[PDB]
């Protein structure tokens, strides 16, 4: 595996592994497509966790386990063949009860609808106050309906079986027949909004036919995977101003630029209705280092009073979105004294975890993702903060050289991010960190093979293998650079 072959894969935008949650939703379509749901049900039966739950085996995440188990248990029980899967249901009932007796996307709005549906099937009972929380947040639609231009459409299934009235029925589906490129949102749509919709089903059918029987969090996502794969590449000692390097990765830079709307930016896939600051800030960073002259106005349109927004019309902030912006601002040539640089740092500083020198972003579960990228982003802006962040990375390194932020287990992805940050600091400060990079590289080269832990946050946890591989290759080559 090389960056050349990895960017080729990134262009497909299919590096995101299937999730139990999106697969469970496909499994509820049995009365619409018999073969389709049966494949998804088999995926669920193969991927049920040893404790009876569905979701990521590691790391444990209550929201991830609850929504995946609720969705899976509902699909198994609604299916006309439930008697063949009684052993999975009984095991899931015990796990589901143990679970029931805002970390993920749409959790507060989706959980109450799956809790109610599970109860209707006799799977669960009912601090179930998310019912009122959902009412409150929905009322902020102001009588408007959900459609393609609202981030909630990614979680459109929060409407539930009896919420179709508040959806723009003919304004949810996109060019590929999907609702916001979410297999779960599309399965919901094809089941309760436009029952048997051929295009929503065709969208889902293509994923199940092409993949392993399951469904990923997002599909496709070629801009996200290209932009993040190039970002990790740029961490290595490679001259991106070299014409051959520009021409080797030219087709991917062109793809991002071609779908770049000036003044607005880019989404996860070319046809995406909505641009986001997270993708746009990293894409800006990447394009500029490759010798392009991209449009910084596409980042600034997300600027708000106290932080940068992730979505234009949303208010809630994110750490890494603002860390990405800080990177985009540094690459754009901003001064360390600039009000935009200072406002971003003020946001980051005031949202640091207490005691630790780390950040939890809620777009990625690992503090090493955000902390490592903060170190790279804040260089020449707040080197005091970066020194403290490095100190935390060095202090939390495991005896075998690896890093991990959950349940006492290491991850190749988290180790790769720490290597990137250590190598960056070494170049910037002159501090010799070769001993720690060397130990990490020794461990990383023995544990760099998939499957990878799903540390990315959507409605549940997911993994983009293409991006993680890019992070690992980048880290492995950085190790070689330090001998």
């Amino acid at each position: 595996e090389t960056f050349r072959t990895l960017l080729a894969k990134a262009a497909l935008g299919n590096g995101i592994s299937s999730t139990a949650y999106d697969t469970a939703w496909v499994a509820k379509l049995g009365q619409l497509d018999d073969e389709l749901s049966d494949l998804a049900l088999n995926w669920l039966c193969e991927r049920q966790l040893p404790d009876g739950s569905w979701g990521a085996e590691f790391p444990f995440c209550y929201e991830d386990r609850l929504l995946s188990t609720l969705a899976a248990m509902i699909s198994l029980t609604s299916n006309k063949h439930r008697r063949r899967r009684a052993a999975q249901v009984e095991k899931g009932l015990l796990a589901l009860k143990n679970l029931t007796s805002d970390a993920t996307v749409g959790f507060e709005l989706i959980a109450p609808t799956l809790m109610a549906e599970a109860a209707r099937l006799g799977l669960a009972i009912c601090l179930g106050e998310l019912v009122g929380v959902r009412e409150q947040k929905l009322r902020k639609l102001g009588g408007s309906k959900i459609n393609k231009h609202i981030t909630a459409a990614f979680s459109v299934e929060l409407a539930g079986q009896d919420g179709v009235g508040m959806l723009d029925v003919d304004n949810l589906q996109e060019t590929n027949g999907s609702v916001k490129y979410s297999p779960s949102a599309s399965a919901y749509f094809a089941l309760h909004v436009k029952p048997g919709d051929k295009r929503a089903l065709a969208y889902i059918s293509s994923i199940i036919q092409a993949g392993d029987g399951g469904a990923p969090a997002f599909y496709q996502a070629e801009i996200f995977e290209i932009v993040w794969s190039l970002w990790n590449l740029s961490r290595t000692d490679i001259d991106l101003s070299d014409p051959e390097i520009v021409r080797t990765y030219l087709p991917y830079l062109d793809h991002v630029e071609q779908h770049w709307v000036r003044g607005r930016g880019v989404g996860w896939t070319g046809n995406s209705t909505l641009e986001d600051c997270d993708t746009t800030s990293v894409a800006y960073d990447v394009l500029s280092k490759f010798g392009r002259s991209p449009d910084i106005g596409a980042v600034l349109q997300f600027e708000d009073a106290d932080w940068f927004r992730t979505y234009f019309h949303e208010v809630g902030p994110s750490i890494s979105t603002n860390v990405h912006v800080l990177g985009a601002l540094k690459q754009a040539g901003y001064d360390k004294c600039h009000p935009r640089v200072r406002k971003v740092l003020e946001f980051i500083r005031s949202s640091k975890e207490p005691g630790r020198f780390c950040w939890r972003d809620k777009w990625h579960r690992s503090a090493y993702y955000t902390t490592a990228h903060l170190i790279c982003a804040a260089s020449n802006y707040d080197d005091a903060l970066c020194s403290d962040a490095i100190g935390w990375i060095l202090n939390t390194q495991r005896p075998d050289g690896s890093w991990g932020f959950f349940d006492g287990q290491a991850t190749a992805e988290e180790t790769a991010y720490c290597i990137q940050a250590l190598a960056h600091w070494q170049r910037h400060s002159g501090t010799s960190l070769s001993a720690q990079i060397s130990r990490a590289g020794g461990w990383l080269s023995q544990h760099c093979e998939p499957p990878y832990a799903p540390l990315w946050i959507a409605k549940t946890l997911y993994c983009s293998a293409t991006v993680v591989k890019a992070a690992i290759l980048s880290a492995l080559r950085l190790v070689d650079e330090s001998n």
